[PDB]
């Protein structure tokens, strides 16, 4: 997260870290047994780390649970990034408490201008690299579906939204991938793609979660 602030510890209780020797992507806990993330985050072996704030120190609220199943969207396209969504089944249920909690899926799509919270352990520098120990947070609005489409001509499908700031300096980045965009208590976005990060007129593009609730529920019920 570039241009963000350090979240209060455990204040984003649905945020997970996907780990494969180190942190590599975010995700969101949506059921005691299921995390949703981005298909471009796929790895065949993943440990889900719940209840984190400092990913470099055991602080006592962590639950480390291996992925039992990893299911990418059958229509994920690695070129266009359409359908950039993935589900991970935990090998045991997360134990839900104040620090490890589910986030609601969308009841509807979010209006343009809706304020959202984007979070993750991704790069924090707009130039160079600094990867944080502590979870970072960013408040950002859903952008006009036009301001999104003008930024990336011909590249925004109906399964993508832009959330962010056209002036730059405030965006998700590498390592935030797969993490949450939560607006009015609902998971509306998954960190997906962009052109670098925090550049002027290149806002973050996010998988539009309100199109996937049936896919999510059907996959959960079948697996
Ligand atoms: N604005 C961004 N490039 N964010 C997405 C990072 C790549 O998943
Ligand atoms: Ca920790």
């Amino acid at each position: 997260i570039v241009g963000g602030y350090t979240c209060a510890a455990n204040s984003i209780p649905y945020q997970v870290s996907l780990n494969s020797g180190s942190h590599f992507c975010g995700g969101s806990l949506i059921n005691s047994q299921w995390v949703v993330s981005a298909a471009h985050c796929y790895k065949s072996r993943i440990q889900v780390r719940l209840g984190e704030h400092n990913i470099d120190v055991l602080e006592g609220n962590e639950q480390f649970i291996n992925a039992a199943k990893i299911i990418t969207h059958p229509n994920f396209n690695g070129n266009t990034l359409d359908n950039d969504i993935m589900l991970i089944k935990l090998s045991s249920p997360a134990t839900l408490n104040s620090r490890v909690a589910t986030v609601s899926l969308p009841r509807s799509c979010a209006a343009a201008g809706t304020e959202c919270l984007i979070s993750g352990w991704g790069n924090t520098k707009s130039s160079g690299s600094s990867y944080p120990s502590l979870l970072q947070c960013l408040k950002a609005p859903v952008l006009s579906d036009s301001s999104c489409k003008s930024s990336y001509p011909g590249q925004i499908t109906g399964n993508m939204i832009c959330v962010g700031f056209l002036e730059g300096g405030k965006d998700s980045c590498q390592g935030d991938s797969g993490g949450p965009v939560v607006c009015n208590g609902q998971l509306q976005g998954i960190v997906s793609w962009g052109y670098g990060c925090a550049q002027k007129n290149k806002p973050g593009v996010y998988t539009k979660v309100c199109n996937y609730v049936n896919w999510i529920q059907q996959t959960i019920a079948a697996n």
